[PDB]
C-alpha cells in the first residue's frame, strides 16, 4: 500500500530503531548475495531497510525494492565523524532516485548520547540538507536506545503524509 525506507550506514541504529517501534516482527530477507533487507509490516506500511555505504552491492536492482515509498528515513551514526562524508553522499544518491524523489525525507541524528556526537545542527550542514529544493525535510536528534526523539520525528513524517 505505501512504503517508508530507511536506509543508512551500517551500525547507523536502523535496526535497534525497528524494534523500539513495537509495530511488528522484524524480518530479514536475501533476495540476492549481498543484499539484506530487514522488514516490518503494520496494516497498509510497510518499513524497509537496508545498509547503505562502500560497495553499494546489487544498487542497480534496488528500484524493484523501492517501489511505493511515499517517505524516507535517512538514519546517520551522528558520532562517526569518520564516516560522515560517506552518509552525505549516500543521501544525495537516494535523493537522485527517480522513484523516490516526491517521497519525504526524515533524518534521525542518532546516538545523541555519545559525548563527542554531532549535533543536529551540525549533522543538517555536513549532509546538505539545506540544498534540497521542492522536497520537504525535516531533521531529529534522537537516541534509538532509549528510544528519545523518535516520536517527534515519526510524528513529522506521518502528520505530513
Ligand atoms: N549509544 C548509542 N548506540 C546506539 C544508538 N542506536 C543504536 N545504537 C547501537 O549501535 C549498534 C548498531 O545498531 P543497529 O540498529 O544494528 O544499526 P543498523 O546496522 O543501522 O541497523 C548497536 O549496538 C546499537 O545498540 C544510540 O542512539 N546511541
Amino acid at each position: 500500500e505505501m512504503r517508508i525506507l530507511m536506509v543508512g550506514l551500517d551500525a547507523a541504529g536502523k535496526t535497534t530503531i525497528l524494534y523500539k517501534l513495537k509495530l511488528g516482527e522484524i524480518v530479514t530477507t536475501i533476495p540476492t548475495i549481498g543484499f539484506n533487507v530487514e522488514t516490518v509490516e503494520y496494516k497498509n506500511i510497510s518499513f524497509t531497510v537496508w545498509d547503505v555505504g562502500g560497495q553499494d552491492k546489487i544498487r542497480p536492482l534496488w528500484r524493484y525494492y523501492f517501489q511505493n515509498t511515499q517517505g524516507i528515513i535517512f538514519v546517520v551514526d551522528s558520532n562517526d565523524r569518520d564516516r560522515i562524508a560517506e552518509a552525505r553522499e549516500e543521501l544525495q544518491q537516494m535523493l537522485n532516485e527517480d522513484e523516490l524523489r516526491d517521497a519525504l525525507l526524515l533524518v534521525f541524528a542518532n546516538k545523541q548520547d555519545l559525548p563527542n556526537a554531532m549535533n543536529a545542527a551540525e549533522i543538517t550542514e555536513k549532509l546538505g540538507l539545506h540544498s534540497i529544493r521542492q522536497r520537504p525535510w525535516y531533521i531529529q536528534a534522537t537516541c534509538a536506545t532509549t528510544g528519545d526523539g523518535l516520536y517527534e520525528g515519526l510524528e513529522w513524517l506521518s502528520t505530513n503524509l
